[PDB]
């Protein structure tokens, strides 16, 4: 058989592993998104073209470093090598706009004077704290300054400070107003400005720094479809950012990161708060140990999948790519088991950005992905989705799983879903077909939006609004089939779900039809 | 709650017993056909007027007694009745037609001439089986004469014969040309031309006798809705009542009732050229040791639920209400396990014939039908039925199920199917939702024979077809709606579930749509 | 095939039905203990005798009639044929002796001065209760006494009186002092001494009554083994006849019969406090609509299968069997099904009291049982079952889970289990294995009180204790390997389970041994 339907039908989830085929060829269409970060690698147009073409859904921009005009060019950069290919609406594939921010962080200062200086300090010595302000400009082997001047307040004895990415450890022996004194745990060369972390800690630092406010206004005003909000660890941070974007950036996305202990206690808060999450797996191993990192992922996606809300896997997934054109075998492991887990989108982050093979990482992440679909146990899968899914009077649900249900007994070719706000895509994302979704939409931030979900193929409708509702309908369902047939997902005869709205919109969504594709 | 719905979403079978609440009242709308069988105590039109009133779904008529004229008015009877009912298409309830055949059966010769003495037969003692004509009314107590003229090349040395419906056991001794020295195991009296059973024999009698054919040819000219073919043990024998009915007898329903251990055996082959099963317990325990019962009734009920197929729970139901107005306790353990087990259909034979209480037997039934619904774990059913069922091609099954599911996932009041030859409801039914299905017909035939299926509510639309696919969906939708809220299935404001085609055809129903009652 | 092993290799329940097979023989063994209600019909010796060897394992004894002689002679002549087997103690069956309470009762008081005197009432009529003890012997068709005092403080405005075992209902319009205004709804023949029901009330009758207190301290001298308490409706109720078996009676098991919707509301608490229960279905179907019966009786078995406690299914199991040698369809599927539900022990009620077949109705009991006991999914079963069990730390109960499983694994031909108390034994039969629990015990109370567990086939060592500890294990355990082969429960090279302590006596049954029939 194909796409892995004799391991599919396994009573069985250790069958179903025994069944697995790599003989077995997947279907062409990819359900996971793929956002990659764009820097100097990838930044022109050119390269982004041929990165749409490899497989880019969500372009995200970090924004730890570079100015605004820089950033813009990007902007502009990414919006022509999508828009190049809008001359044939039936091949446009939209992408979407990700502003990641910096957050707050907590730096040292300069070491005798200059920033390149770096002092060795020995395993087991003892180190000074100060917020004193006048050791800005010359920190020591014996003295080191920060610039968290609520440190002391949050930090008991008995706590850990790493410094520098986790690099050097630092055991707190001394409390007191404006000092910390402390005990090298493991030590290093100690450089100048280095990041510090203090795991465990319920840091009282501001949800979005001065320059996020910055950031945050210059997305709305370049027309943003999310933002990844760095530091979350609580709700009222995500309603921080929330208020900031206002009224006039209200319909942009906020995608959580979570990043250090906290973050993970107040898990359930945060994702009440957030359109979506991100398991930003870098820093949440320099705050948690390494070896906890997968238990705090897959709690995350687990959770992610309960509340249908969208969760993004980051970090080092491919990370040897960088330097070389393929990747190492714990790198395809990786890709593969966040499809597995659960995960609506992947990310590429210096892979794309910075590395040598920036389209290669894109490809790579392609089809994995695609063999992890069908690699997927959905017969457990749904039946767990759809029993710890409540009750409900609300007729587009019940037509939303009527549609998935029907997906499976027909193994049919697509789920097609008009839809405007997103909401009845998300809906059938929400119960995990293995069917694509191709979901119409004349609404163009809409079907960027869209991206964030798996299943969801989004496609945007640049017909006019006619008159008559039937043939309006008719009109965007047989534009589908038209992008069906065009990128291979289905052929003439194949089966397909149909699912549209009694009236027109928004949240009407009361009608699936099994049909064949004309 | 109500319907048992706290059982219903225990995720173990053991706790969905521990759940089962006598306070949690069922739904008025039952699921279960009640077949009756038409007798001394229930021909009068009077009587049928108020059994229609009680639940009465399907009568049987046993053509076992009474000549054709004595049934002809039988049928005239009831369609009286149920026409005066007609008056109000919105309370009108189809009644359908059935006919009992007696079938090939085994009979031993005369006593003394007349057939009014009694013969004593002692246990230990010999009896001798002859198949010498000379010894017709010349039957002793030494020797024994049987109308079965190859009983000797089924019959091997050591099997058992019995007489008189399993009163007198015989074990043979001896292997012959026309003899056969038996002894006797049980013993008692014996009557004149009696019935005899062949246990764990291979018995070739012909399919159909004369009488049979008569009976089926009545059947075909009085317009019968189906017919319970006796005494059925491979698929020939139901390809030979298909031959009798013939082109004039296509729409007829053949049910094969099973009754002797070979019948059991190949049962899977009988079941394919069957149109349903009957599990008929009262002749089968005299064949097969009756405690092995319940084991061919479950093993039945089963095999016709996978195949999405009708079977009837048979004879003896609730017995004491033969001479009581209330049954025994496990006459009422044995209604509702029927049901537990899946079955289509229950019946009363006798109960409803011959009985002082025929009235109250039906709403006894009725009442005990609707508990034992309420008290099925869908759950566990549901996912069961629907992975044992393969992946089709078919439009109209990915339809049915997908409506199954959203008939759970809301709830619903109903799922109102518009069907012309009943089809698309019973592919909705083999599914067994909770929800009553609404099968909203023109075809009066439809409508009766829709009760051969559990949880269909025939309905049949005397309004005249309108000029405008559209308006002729929503003038029926609209019926059942009507019926509906006049039965106190829904009210104005609940959820229902509709599948109607794309085009006034027949067959391809793909269109589900989640509605509110206007 | 033997012992459904087909069907119990099933991956699903509807295939499991499938799967059942009539061809298949069941093992030798049967688990479903049968309690017979000892009387008139069964009370001679000679008859007793055949009625152990049909398979009786307790004598119930209903002291709603008869007196204390005639009883003790009742308890005599079982005591005297259970001995006659006592010789070889390898075929010896231990018999339990039980007693059942008459409980409290509300009656009527006499009409028109005679005994039997005729009373018709018609329906819509008014009728009048009165606690007047001038009224006792003048009962008329307006006025009616009771029993009964506090009849007012526990009925409210519309509630329902049934009186003589529900046949005439009555509706409480006026309420009162000593005096209720009620409404007949139904009616008939109504006469003097008639027992009236309460449904959906409070009844505050004592627990015992001054007869009961007596009856139980009879049956503490006359040493019965268990006793059927009465119209058990709280925890309070269990206690009371806690207290009056005091000390000398604190081993005699106590099975509370439920009988009452306040019974079936608060039965956590009752089985909590009692030994086992009783699903005594008569009084139930009176109390409540006979049609929730079912609902009832699946939710306390599956509630005392979760707790690991004896239940009991009666009345009207063979109703038919009192004039007739065979029982009906409905019958033989009601013992099935209560053997498929869970239930530990069943019995007979007036089929061996009254009957005059009443051997025939025990042989019939035992044929059934070992049947259904072949039809359960074990693997269903097991695995739910040890699922809700709570982890624990005590190792006997942990070496019977472990036993239970190697059961299954091995198949074996039984689980040996050497137990001074019974409750090794007890602990094993909770986790319903398929493999036959002998029981070797040296205590003659533990022997006979085993009856009420699944499985537990008891046997009582006669044998005189050995010194060293070493010779005594394997000396009873060779004792139940002897009762195993010559019972036929299997043969030498057969896998067995054994269930034995370690230490000489420090307690525990903590050693599982694999080892084959020598």
């Amino acid at each position: 058989q194909t796409q892995q339907l004799h391991a599919a039908m396994a009573d069985t989830f250790l069958e179903h592993m025994c069944r697995l085929d790599i003989d077995s060829p997947p279907i062409t269409a990819r359900n996971t998104g793929i956002i990659c970060t764009i820097g100097p690698a990838s930044r022109s147009v050119e390269t982004l073209k041929e990165m749409i073409k490899s497989g880019m859904n969500v372009a995200r921009l970090n924004f730890s470093h570079g100015t605004h005009e820089y950033h813009a060019e990007t902007i502009k950069n990414v919006r022509t090598a999508t828009e190049s290919f809008a001359s044939d609406p039936i091949l446009y594939r939209p992408v979407a706009v990700a502003l990641d921010t910096k957050g707050p962080e907590i730096r040292t200062g300069l070491i005798k004077g200059s920033g390149t200086a770096e002092v060795e300090l020995k395993k087991g010595a003892t180190l000074k704290i100060t917020l004193d302000n006048a050791y800005m400009e010359k920190c020591d082997e014996n003295i080191l300054w920060l610039d968290y001047k609520n440190i002391c307040k949050v930090v008991e004895v008995g706590s850990k400070i790493y410094v520098d990415d986790g690099l050097i450890s630092l055991q707190v022996k001394q409390k007191g107003a404006d000092f910390l004194v402390t005990e090298v745990e493991n030590g290093g060369s100690l450089g100048s400005k280095k990041g510090v972390n203090l795991p465990g800690a319920a840091v009282d630092l501001p949800a979005v720094s001065e320059k996020d406010i910055q950031d945050l206004k210059f997305g709305v005003e370049q027309d943003v479809d999310m933002v990844f909000a760095s530091f979350i660890r609580k709700a009222s941070d995500v309603h921080e950012v929330r208020k900031v974007l206002g009224e006039k950036g209200k319909n942009i996305k906020i995608i959580s990161k979570i990043e250090n202990h906290e973050g993970v206690r107040r898990f359930d808060e945060i994702l009440e708060a957030s359109d979506g999450i991100m398991v930003a797996r870098g820093d949440l191993g320099i705050e948690i140990p390494a070896e906890k990192v997968f238990l705090a992922q897959k709690m995350m996606i687990g959770r992610c999948n309960r509340a249908g809300k969208p969760v993004i896997c980051a970090t080092q997934m491919l990370e040897s790519m960088i330097k070389k054109p393929r990747p190492t075998r714990a790198e395809g492991s990786d890709v593969a088991n966040a499809v597995l887990d659960g995960a609506d989108c992947i990310m590429l982050s210096g892979e794309t950005a910075k590395g040598d093979y920036p389209l290669e990482a894109v490809r790579m992440q392609h089809l994995i992905a695609r063999e992890a679909e069908a690699a997927i146990y959905h017969l457990q899968l749904f039946e767990e989705l759809r029993r710890l899914a409540p009750i409900t009077s609300d007729p587009t649900e019940a037509t939303a799983v009527g549609a998935v249900e029907a997906s499976f007994k027909c193994c049919s070719g697509a789920i097609i879903v008009l839809t405007k706000s997103g909401r009845s895509a998300h809906q059938v994302a929400r119960y995990r077909p293995r069917a694509p979704i191709i979901a119409v939409t004349r609404n163009p931030q809409t079907a960027r939006q869209a991206h964030l979900y798996r299943g969801i193929f989004p496609v945007l409708c640049k017909d006019p609004v006619q008159e008559a509702w039937a043939e309006d309908v008719d009109l965007r369902v047989n534009f589908a089939m038209n992008v069906g047939k065009a990128r291979g997902f289905f052929k003439k005869g194949d089966v397909v779900i149909v699912l549209t709205g009694w009236r027109p919109g928004s949240g009407f969504t009361n009608t699936m039809r099994v049909v064949p594709v004309p």
